[PDB]
C-alpha cells in the first residue's frame, strides 16, 4: 500500500523516538500541533515523562495551556507526565522550533548522531495552505534533508473545507494548494486539520484538536469540533 495515512499516527506510536521537532512559518500552528502531539504522548503513556519545550520568543507554552512557564521545566496541571519549558536560546522531548527559519541554524555532535538518526529523531512541518508557507515548508524539507534529519510527516492547518462567500473564496485558494501538497507529499503523511470556532487554549482543548491528528478528519460528519472548544 502506496497510500500513507494522513495522521502523525506512526510518529505518536514509534515507541522509540527521543526528539519530535515541530517547525514552520510564524502563525502556521506550532504552538497548537507542538502541544497537542506532546499531550497525547503524555496521555497514551502515563508512566513515561514527556517534555514540551518552545524557543519561541514569546509566552507561547504559557498562554496555549493557560499556565506560566519558563527556563525552568514545570509540569502542566492535569497531565504531572508533561512539562513544558520555555527557552529563548524524559522519554520524548517535543521541540517547537519557532521561529524556525532561526532554530535551523540552532540545531547545527553525539547530539548529531541521535538527530540523524530515524528511529530516534523526527521533524514535523507545520503549514496553511498559501504560497509563503507552502513554499517555504518545500525549502525547510530540502534543508532537513541535507542534513540528513528525518522528515515523514506534514500537517496542513487551519483548512475551511468544501462549503459563506469569504470561506468558499478562501477555501478555493486552499483547495489548489492542498492539491499541490497532495502530490508533493505522496510519499509522506499529510494531515489536514480544520479551522476551529476560536483559537485553541487549555489542556482539554488541545486534546480535543490533537484527536484529528490521528484520526483523518472529516469535515461531513465531524464539524462538531468547530464549535466544541470550551
Ligand atoms: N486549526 C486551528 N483552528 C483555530 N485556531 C487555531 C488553529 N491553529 C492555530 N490556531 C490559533 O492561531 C494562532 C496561531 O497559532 P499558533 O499555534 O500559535 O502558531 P505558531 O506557533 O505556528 O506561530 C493561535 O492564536 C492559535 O490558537
Ligand atoms: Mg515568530
Ligand atoms: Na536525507
Ligand atoms: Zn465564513
Amino acid at each position: 500500500d502506496l497510500e500513507l495515512e494522513p495522521t502523525l499516527e506512526s510518529i505518536v506510536q514509534h515507541d522509540s523516538l527521543k526528539w519530535i521537532f515541530v517547525g514552520g512559518k510564524g502563525g502556521v500552528g506550532k504552538t497548537t500541533t507542538s502541544s497537542s502531539v506532546a499531550v497525547q504522548l503524555a496521555l497514551a503513556q502515563p508512566n513515561e515523562q514527556f517534555l514540551l519545550i518552545s524557543t519561541d520568543p514569546a509566552h507561547n507554552l504559557s498562554d496555549a495551556f493557560c499556565q506560566k512557564f519558563g527556563k525552568d521545566a514545570r509540569k502542566v496541571e492535569g497531565l504531572p507526565n508533561l512539562s513544558c519549558m520555555e527557552i529563548d536560546p524524559y522519554k520524548t522531548i517535543i521541540f517547537d522550533t519557532a521561529p524556525t527559519g532561526h532554530t535551523l541554524r540552532f540545531l547545527q555532535s553525539e547530539v548529531n548522531e541521535q538527530f540523524t538518526n530515524p528511529e530516534l529523531t523526527t521533524f514535523i512541518c507545520v503549514c496553511i495552505s498559501e504560497f509563503l508557507s507552502l513554499y517555504e515548508t518545500e525549502r525547510m524539507i530540502q534543508e532537513l534533508m541535507s542534513y540528513n534529519m528525518d522528515v515523514n510527516s506534514i500537517v496542513v492547518n487551519q483548512l475551511l473545507f468544501a462549503e459563506c462567500k469569504r470561506c468558499e473564496s478562501r477555501w478555493k485558494m486552499q483547495k489548489k494548494y492542498l492539491d499541490q501538497m497532495g502530490e508533493l507529499y505522496e510519499d509522506y503523511h499529510l494531515v489536514k486539520m480544520p479551522l476551529l470556532g476560536c483559537e485553541i487554549r487549555g489542556v482539554e482543548n488541545l486534546k480535543k484538536f490533537s484527536k484529528f491528528l490521528l484520526k483523518p478528519y472529516d469535515p461531513k460528519a465531524d464539524s462538531d469540533i468547530v464549535f466544541d472548544l470550551e
